């Protein structure tokens, strides 16, 4: 499924992801936007080194889900990389949740560092009610 903007903000808002481990909403919709364009299905192979990125986050395979083809991985949100392309966004979110409650916090995805930190990201969220 591919979110509209708005509609996405309300889901996670709704999933309480507004200011956890204070990462306030507007960061994860620019998390979402730039590494998906919130595309639940999207998938992305690292030929580099044989890990594979999944969902509206893009999570990878080599520490948070498993899909059993990942050399030495380990699986820390204990969810199968599938759960991570549905519709519904319920796992894909509590993974996230996962993934932050790590020092890192946010800055685990490159992504996050090259287009949203210290930007103005209040555009993501305007006029979405949330
Ligand atoms: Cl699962
Ligand atoms: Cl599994
Ligand atoms: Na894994």
């Amino acid at each position: 499924k591919v979110f509209e903007r708005c509609e996405l903000a309300r889901t996670l808002k709704r999933l309480g992801m507004d200011g956890y481990r204070g990462i306030s909403l507007a960061n994860w919709m620019c998390l979402a936007k730039w590494e998906s364009g919130y595309n639940t299905r999207a998938t992305n192979y690292n030929a580099g080194d044989r890990s594979t990125d999944y969902g509206i986050f893009q999570i990878n395979s080599r520490y948070w889900c498993n899909d059993g083809k990942t050399p030495g991985a380990v699986n820390a949100c204990h969810l199968s990389c599938s759960a991570l392309l549905q519709d519904n966004i319920a796992d894909a979110v509590a993974c996230a949740k996962r993934v932050v409650r790590d020092p890192q916090g946010i800055r685990a995805w490159v992504a996050w560092r090259n287009r949203c930190q210290n930007r103005d990201v209040r555009q993501f969220v305007q006029g979405c009610g949330v």
